[PDB]
């Protein structure tokens, strides 16, 4: 998908115009930039066993091919080679990046495709054929689970409602802490862009049970998460 970045198609052009004529025949000159490319257009059509191809990327991962891509062309450059040795080279180039792309298009649907355990995850993700953005719904687990806080007396309290995939959800409301009781009633603590609640000086008032919600914008809280805080006398 690699093609779908602007400073890659900025390399071709600077390739084409600045690099070809030195060390390139005109005769074979936009002759070539057909074949090379459609060769950089085709490491969308790719595949890897041990999994499908979701024909999707996200930019972490364009950034990587596109980069990992560029500083071998810039090794080709610097290299200075000319002969019909820099076609040969290039393309040799050409399909080894397709290889190392590939691994990191596999990489990317193992780990970072929707990687939430739970709750709601909004992630840009760019369709390789087209090069064109749209933000997918990661849908799982409505509340991500309960957290058994414990905390002795006269030390501060902190509430972590931030998990691993939040800096990279979007949409992104904010915090809101809100207190649970007997009384079937909650009261909101706090709300802002903090991820975390630190209550000083706790106390056998301070125990209890809090809950989390992170919002999302016009529509439901992307996390919920419940703790159940106790307070211990030592220290
Ligand atoms: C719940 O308890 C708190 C403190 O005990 C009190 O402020 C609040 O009014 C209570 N809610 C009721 C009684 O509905």
């Amino acid at each position: 998908c690699v093609i779908c970045d602007p400073s890659v198609v900025l390399a071709l052009k600077s390739l084409e115009k600045d690099y070809l004529p030195g060390h390139l025949d005109a005769k074979h000159h936009k002759a070539m930039m057909e074949r090379v490319e459609n060769a950089v257009k085709d490491f969308q059509e790719l595949s890897l066993n041990e999994d499908a191809y979701m024909g999707v990327v996200d930019e972490a991962t364009l950034q990587k091919g596109s980069w990992s891509l560029l500083k071998d062309l810039k090794r080709i450059t610097d290299s200075d080679v000319k002969g019909d040795l820099f076609v040969k080279e290039l393309f040799w180039m050409l399909h080894l990046q397709k290889e190392t792309f590939a691994t990191y298009v596999a990489r990317f649907q193992k780990e970072a495709y929707c990687p939430n355990k739970c709750g709601v995850m909004l992630q840009t993700l760019i369709w390789c054929k087209n090069c064109k953005k749209e933000v997918h719904a990661c849908r799982k687990s409505y509340d991500c689970g309960e957290r058994n806080v414990e905390v002795p007396q006269m030390e501060d309290m902190i509430l972590d409602c931030e998990l691993n995939w939040h800096q990279a959800s979007e949409g992104l409301t904010d915090y809101s802490f809100y207190r649970v009781w007997g009384n079937n009633t909650e009261t909101l603590v706090s709300k802002g862009k903090e991820a975390t609640l630190t209550k000083p000086m706790v106390g056998p008032e301070d125990a209890g049970s809090y809950r989390c919600e992170l919002g999302s914008v016009n529509s439901s809280p992307a996390t919920i998460i419940n703790f159940h805080v106790t307070v211990l006398p030592g220290r």
